[PDB]
This record gives structure tokens, sequence and C-alpha cells, in this order.
């Protein structure tokens, strides 16, 4: 059998170079990183060269720091309850602006940071699928400790004002956090383009393995340690390291950015023609705005046929998509560096058949 | 080269049969288990194989949880924070007793509480270098929230009571956990034995990859979540899951318990062989109780060269160890493995005694 996959904003493959470059430290260079003898110690290049890559990956300043964390779901809590502690509880800053379209990793953690007492402002969606930077200029109040702002949709590929949250955050001493996952590899990330003081990404949207992400801090910018304990990674969060999946996680960012290129002429030409031939069915429109958008994503309505329909009919033909809201679900078609135009056609093909298909049967 | 690795204790070598259950999930079996298509509900099978394994190396009921972390860090953390919050603040139960010997992961992040100003009692060593059980007893107000004590002592390898701890923490009405790391593979691990409310272990240091632990806790237990979000590990702990470490840690698991037997009777006779041979060295002790120890570890001490200097040395004859703290000022932690051999020892014997002699004539 020869199955499609395109739910790439869900998780994505292993590049084979990812693969590679870990094996070494789940055989023979098995050694603890903190410990002062020879297995420990050579595993510090390995270590250093995927931390560079990591920062120049997003454009980090030596004297900033890239904080390896076990996912971005970590990344995203480390940063909201740090900061509940550093600037709402001690400073009496209790007050966030975050957006309704937020991952449940940031949402969810902040309906929990309510239960505590603090006010959260979800600012809501416009009919273009996104947010304006306006919305976070009107809702910042003196009280303000924190602004987070994904800065690209995970159900449409919307890309969000982030550098103008930025200026405004800077202009008006808040600080700020943006939710990337979904754009490494997508788009360009530079953190500081983005006045970011926090910025969270996980190496399973961009061809590394799942359990690992990283936390972009600002230098000078504090953050109460989520794990406690030994002293890795200067303290910040303590656990021994996953070598193997640091040193993916480097590569698999090095990768994604070398094919930024490509992933908007190549793979956004496929989202392109997957979109563009999917619309000349009846009732097939996008969901949101097709501006503004990453290159890998559309999300698509189809009149009267449900998300979860075409979804369990898709993947009986062993093509692999996903629902997003609309707004009745709609199906999220995500595609990668390693879906071929032959695989595009196929689900031209059967996405079609299967639409004819789903409407003679509803009635 | 042939070098020695006798650091097991710091972390361990992935097993091949661990490396090569994690392999398929490292390629094509890449699929967000979340996912409702064909890539996501393949991984299930082998997911519920991986945490059976875990639940029967423990003795956890089907009615307990054993979730995964990204560590025992995270799981220390999430004990001692989700207790803070649920009984020292919800409760006023804001006491909590531990002991002088833990890790870092409960003593630091205990430290940390005691700034938020939770009453910590760290119960004293004794000579023996163990607790007692009466310890905990005397300690226990009616506004002690929680007891932890580690299973196994990292450096030492010294067995605490627990089985005695727990009847009384039970008796008493006190939530109850053990930070289990070091005991994984190296003796029986029963958490109904123990009444355990809660047990942290973590898959490197029992021939698993860095980077995955797991938290046990009771049938009907609360702990507010450490990671909120998607609602991964039945709402209790949020990020996609790290599938191909599940896998390779619950394999990791059922081999330990395999081992159990040659752990003591094998593993045991090679670190009684070490610790004779290097009590012949004049000056030399071992630190503490030589009783109710776990089978791979001892912490020998040495007149008036401290732990570092016989580290360097032995590390330039390629054989890895690490120190452990004394109460001349530190002693050398060997910690071996069911991949040492009988040969690996004498050879140790050997280098460690001539290191030994040398670096006295240079004293
Ligand atoms: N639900 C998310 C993945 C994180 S669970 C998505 O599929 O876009
Ligand atoms: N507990 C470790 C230190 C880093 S986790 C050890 O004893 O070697």
């Amino acid at each position: 059998v020869q199955r499609i996959y395109l739910d790439n904003n869900a998780t994505t493959r292993i590049d084979p170079k990812v693969k590679e470059i870990m094996d070494p430290f789940l055989r023979d260079h098995y050694g603890n990183p903190s410990s002062l003898h020879q297995f420990g110690t050579e595993t510090h290049p390995a270590i250093a060269e995927a931390l560079d890559k990591l920062y120049k990956g997003i454009n980090a300043r030596d004297i900033d720091d890239v904080i390896i964390t076990s996912c971005a779901t970590e990344s995203n809590n480390w940063v909201l309850k740090g900061v509940y502690f550093d600037e709402c509880l001690k400073k009496g800053k209790n007050h966030i602006v975050t957006t309704v379209a937020e991952h449940p990793a940031v949402r969810s953690t902040c309906n929990f940071l309510e239960s505590l007492g603090v006010e959260v402002t979800y600012l809501p969606i416009n009919e273009h699928g996104s947010i304006t930077a306006e919305q976070v200029r009107e809702a910042i109040t003196e009280k303000t400790a924190l602004v987070s702002v994904m800065w690209a949709n995970n159900e449409t590929g919307l890309i969000f004002p982030i550098e103008e949250i930025g200026a405004i955050c800077k202009e008006k001493g808040v600080l700020f956090h943006t939710d990337a996952v979904q754009a490494i590899g997508k788009i360009p990330v530079d953190v500081l383009k983005a006045n970011a003081d926090f910025l969270s990404f996980s190496a399973h949207k961009f061809h590394g393995p799942k359990g690992i992400g990283g936390l972009y801090i600002r230098s000078g910018v504090g953050l109460t340690p989520l794990f406690h304990g030994g002293e890795h990674m200067n303290g910040r969060r303590s656990g021994t390291l996953n070598v193997p999946y640091i040193v993916g996680m480097g590569e698999a960012m090095k990768l994604a950015v070398e094919h930024l290129d490509y992933e908007k002429e190549v793979v956004g030409k496929l989202r392109d023609k997957l979109e563009e031939a999917l619309l000349k069915i009846p009732d097939v429109m996008v969901v949101g705005d097709r501006i503004h958008r990453v290159p890998n994503t559309t999300l698509v309505s189809v009149r009267g046929i449900e998300g979860e329909a075409m979804l369990w009919d898709l993947n009986r033909s062993n093509i692999a998509a996903s629902t997003g809201s609309a707004c009745h679900t709609a199906i999220r078609l995500s595609l990668s560096r390693f879906n071929t135009e032959a695989e595009i056609d196929k689900t031209i093909e059967v996405f079609s058949q299967a639409a004819v298909r789903l409407r003679n049967i509803s009635s």
C-alpha cells in the first residue's frame, strides 16, 4: 500500500538525516552531559553544535537563552506560570492578554490561572480568521504582565501581526510571548524582529522527534523555573539532558530553515494546486483568509459534509488529514517537503470522488 | 580502546533491544496518537503494550495511573508543587516531611516551597547513612501535607525503609511520595507494598533513553497538573506523546524486572568483589552501612585523596565513575550494571589500586 500524509500541522515525519544524527547517542555515546568523566564531556561538542543551530534558526543572540524543554506544552506552561508568579503575584500585574485562537497549551493554562484570580483577556478573532495588532493595544492596561500571541494558527495557517504586536508591547513596557510552533520551517522566524521576550517551539512540527521543544528567553528577562532541581540549562530547567533529541532537534531546525525557499516556492504551490482544484468543487470554500498564511496549510469547508465524515472516508483511502473548527467542522490538509505532485493529484481525485459520493448519500 | 562504564547511577546505556523496539516509531510510524486517522491509531497497540509493562514493573493496579513524564525531575516537581497547591494552600496543611538525602529534584523544589512559606522538615541522616521510620512519625504534625522519602539513595545505594514509612503515612492520613528512580531494576518495587500515593522514576537509570520518566499516582488521588493543555494522559499531563521513548521505556522496565535475579546474584557479586578488593587498600572505607543497599553501588572513601583526584586518574584509564558526599572530603561512587563483566572489575581493581598508591606517594 501507498498512503498519503497530509496532517503535518498535527505532527511530522522525522527527516531521515535527523534519525541518522540521533543514532550514535542512542548507542555508544550515552554519557550524561553533566558527568565530569569522558562519557559525559564527549557529548559536549554535539550538544554545542545543536544549540548553535537552534539559536541561528530563530536569530537568538549569544546573550539570550534557548532552553531545551520536553515540548512546546512545557514551554508554554513555564512562560505563563513563571510570569504568574513573577509579575501577577509579586508585582500586582494581575492581567494577561492572549487570543481565542491559541493552542490549548496556552488557553487551557490561562483558564487555570483565571481560577487563581488572574484576569485574562481572550482577544476575539476577526472575519479574516486573524487578530489585529490594534486589539492588543486596546486591551493592554497598566496591569498587564504579559501578552501571548501565537505566530501562526495551527488550524488555518494564518500568520498573526507578531512584529507589530512586539513593537506595541515594547513601547508599553509589557512582556511578549509568542507560541511559534507552527511557524518554524514555514516562514522565517526572527525573535529580534518580533521583539519577543519568550518564544516557544516544538521539534515534531518541523521533522524532529516528539517530546522535545524549546523556550527562547530574552537576555535579562527572568522566569521562575517550572522544573526546579539540578543545575541543567543555566539553572533554569532541571533534568538530565535528552542528548539524542537535542542533537536531532538542532539538525531539524537547520534543515527547516534551509528549506524555507522550497517550502514557499514548491510546497506552497502544491498547496495552491490542491486548494484551487478543490475549489472547483461546488460548495467548497476556504475557511479564513487565503493571504498571510504559512505555505503548507489549507482549511476547506464543504457545504453539507462534516469534516469528520470526509476524514473517515479519506482515511479509508489512506489519506491522513484532520479537522479544524469553522466559523461545521472543516478539513485541514497540511503539507510538507515530503509530499509530491503525484500525491496532490491523487488527493484531488479521491477528495472529489468522496465529495460526490457523500453528497449523493446525503439525500 | 576498551572503556569501562561504572557510573550507572548517573545514567545507563540503552539496551540494544530498547533501541530496536523504538526505531519503527522513529521512521515510518510517526503519527500523533491523538490523531483520529490511521497514522495516529496505528500507534495505539504499542503504547498500550508499553504502559502494561510499566504497570506490571511496579505492581500498579488497573485502577491506578502511570503517567508518562519527560523525566523524574518533572515527576518530582509535579508531586511537590501540585501538593503545595492542593493541600498546603487549599487545605492549610503547610508542612512537608522529606530527608536531607534527597535528590535536588526534591530538595531544591522544597527550598522553593520554603520561600513560599511552606514549613519543610529535612529529616537528618543517621550514622548508618539512612533515616528511620520513627523519624517521619515524630515529624508528622496534623499540618503535614506530604512525606517524600526516596526508595534508594543515589550516592550510597542505601535502601530506605519505605514499606514501614508508608504504613505510618496511611495510619496518619498523610500523602506519601517515594522518589524510586534508583530502585528500578535494582530491587523489586511494589507500590502496593509501599502504600505509596506517588512514585517517580526515570528511564535512563534502567537502560532506557534520557528524557522520559513516569509518575505513578494511586487511584483516586488528585494532583493539579504541572503541564496544563491538550488533555493527554487522562488530562493529567498535556503534550504530544513521545511515542518512541514510551515504547522504549516500557521495554526497558520489562527487561529491568526480568533481570532482577541477575542483578542481585551476579551484579551484586561483582559489586562485592570490587568493594572487598578495594578494602584491602589501606585507609579505605565504604561510606555508610554495607547492608540494605541496592546490589550495584559502592561508595568508598580514601584517607586523604579526595574523590575528584581518583576520578581524574580513573578517567585517564577510560574508567568512568563519580563522586559522593562523605561526612577525604568526597568519596568515589562506583555503580555497576548488567553490562559490566568480571574482567572489567578485575581491571578496575588493578587501576584503582595503582591510582591510590601513586596519588598517596605524591601526597
Ligand atoms: N491539535 C493540534 C496538535 C497538538 S495536539 C493540531 O493537530 O493542530
Ligand atoms: N543524581 C545524579 C546527578 C545528576 S541527576 C547522580 O547521582 O549521578
